[PDB]
């Protein structure tokens, strides 16, 4: 387990380099955060599809990473969907950078296109110590 502070988890992307990663600042990768798991690092949501989708950005098994239940699944980030599920953000992170690096925006994201998006983001990392 483990629910990240915005802070903390704004610290904690940041070690991870995705501040300006492709273009996009600190405070859109803690905006989807946000919205996709509240910050809930073992967040799941089992979709209708066969497809899962896990942990604190809600990376979908359909292309990103194999749970082995998934119809159709590419594996792109060559993971297993658990390591989604951890307390680290590293395999989280991993992944999002591969799925931008694999022709993505940030677009890839529902919860980032509905309610980041044209937003101040930097309201996200106000405040915080990085």
């Amino acid at each position: 387990g483990k629910v990240f502070g915005r802070c903390e988890l704004a610290a904690a992307m940041k070690r991870h380099g995705l501040d300006n990663y492709r273009g996009y600042s600190l405070g859109n990768w803690v905006c989807a955060a946000k919205f996709e798991s509240n910050f809930n690092t073992q967040a799941t949501n089992r979709n209708t599809d066969g497809s899962t989708d896990y942990g604190i950005l809600q990376i979908n098994s359909r292309w990103w990473c194999n749970d082995g239940r998934t119809p159709g699944s590419r594996n792109l980030c060559n993971i297993p969907c658990s390591a989604l599920l951890s307390s680290d953000i590293t395999a989280s992170v991993n992944c999002a950078k591969k799925i931008v690096s694999d022709g993505n925006g940030m677009n890839a994201w529902v919860a980032w296109r509905n309610r980041c998006k044209g937003t101040d983001v930097q309201a996200w990392i106000r405040g915080c110590r990085l």
